[PDB]
């Protein structure tokens, strides 16, 4: 439980999912991990993979970092999604919450605008 | 909505503490709200609202916003805090978590090093 230990992991679970690499997203999640968004809630680390893995509404994605915030426990990631051919999707402000050196939850956070 | 209420009411926290209307930011906050934020954890509404009126080191500042964040049931607010001469003293990432009607708990961020 570090500031420096949380910013590298939130930078390896955007890592797992850039990469397609869902043995490294396990890894960086607790088991009841949920993920949260306006229009979705995933409640479950392996619903969470399977989804990521299978269901996702665009493939070959990416995740820039513009900047990454540190809070007494949790990180705020201020980045954009980008489908295959550089095309914003959203921006986004994620927020990690983190159990026992893994993420327990994210919310992810879209422009009012 | 319940969304829309959410961020009016993260907008009035800001607009409380900068027009220094406590009574106005008492009417937001839980019971039991806390703050947070890397070396200081702030708990209580009526200790919160004392520290923001009598304990700031500077009370003459403002929070600009940027860019306002919507979540599934959390806010993130992008802003900048000004010093009364309107120079920055930081960048933030506000997260507001609500309960009940009011805030019940804001997690400051700064950006990384
Ligand atoms: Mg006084
Ligand atoms: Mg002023
Ligand atoms: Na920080």
């Amino acid at each position: 439980s570090n500031a420096m230990d949380r910013v590298a992991t939130a930078r390896a679970y955007y890592r797992a999912l850039d990469e397609h690499d869902y043995d490294l997203l396990s890894d960086v999640l607790a088991p009841d991990f949920v993920h949260d968004r306006p229009d979705r809630t995933i409640e479950g680390r392996e619903r969470f993979v399977r989804f990521m893995r299978e269901e996702r509404p665009q493939t070959d994605t990416s995740h820039p970092i513009a900047t990454i915030y540190t809070g007494a426990s949790t990180v705020a990631v201020e980045g954009r999604l980008l489908n295959s051919d550089g095309a914003e999707i959203t921006q986004f402000v994620d927020v990690f919450a983190f159990e026992d050196g893994v993420i327990g939850r994210i919310r992810t956070h879209t422009p009012e605008p």
